[PDB]
C-alpha cells in the first residue's frame, strides 16, 4: 500500500507517534517519505546482507527476522514480512521500540540527513488531524 500524506500521518497520530520520545508528528511522516516513498512494500538490500523492510525500513540485522541475515537479532520478535502489511500497526510498534534503544531518531538514515534540523512541521500542512 502507498499511503497519502495526511492519511499516514492520521494513522501513525492513531497509533501513538505524535510526540513519542519527543518526536513531533513530522518527523515521522518525513521520515516514511524518505525511507520508503509512502510505500509499506518497500525493501533495500544492503553491504553487509541485511535487508530493510517497509514504510520505516527496518533492519533485519537487528529488529526482524527474514532468516536471510546471518547473526541477527529480532528485536521486536517479528518476522520481516510482517512489516510490509498495508497494516501499519506491527511498524510503529517495532518502531516505538526502535528510537527507544539510545540513538533516537538517528536510527533512520534518511531522517538523519534529510529530515533533522528541518521545519518538519511542514509534513503536517493541510491535514485534518
Ligand atoms: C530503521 C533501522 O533499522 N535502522 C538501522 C539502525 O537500527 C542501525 O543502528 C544500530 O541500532 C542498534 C540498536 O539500537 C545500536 O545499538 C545499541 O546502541 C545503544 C547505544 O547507542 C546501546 O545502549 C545498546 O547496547 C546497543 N545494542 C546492541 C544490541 O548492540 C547500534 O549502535 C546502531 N549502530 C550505529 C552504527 O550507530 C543501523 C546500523 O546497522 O542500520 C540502520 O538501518
Amino acid at each position: 500500500k502507498v499511503f497519502g500524506r495526511c492519511e499516514l500521518a492520521a494513522a501513525m497520530k492513531r497509533h501513538g507517534l505524535d510526540n513519542y520520545r519527543g518526536y513531533s508528528l513530522g518527523n515521522w511522516v518525513c521520515a516514511a517519505k524518505f525511507e520508503s516513498n509512502f510505500n509499506t512494500q518497500a525493501t533495500n538490500r544492503n553491504t553487509d546482507g541485511s535487508t530493510d523492510y517497509g514504510i520505516l525500513q527496518i533492519n533485519s540485522r537487528w529488529w526482524c527476522n527474514d532468516g536471510r541475515t546471518p547473526g541477527s537479532r529480532n528485536l521486536c520478535n517479528i518476522p520481516c514480512s510482517a512489516l510490509l502489511s498495508s497494516d501499519i500497526t506491527a511498524s510503529v510498534n517495532c518502531a516505538k521500540k526502535i528510537v527507544s534503544d539510545g540513538n533516537g531518531m538517528n536510527a533512520w538514515v534518511a531522517w538523519r540527513n534529510r529530515c533533522k534540523g528541518t521545519d518538519v512541521q511542514a509534513w503536517i500542512r493541510g491535514c485534518r488531524l
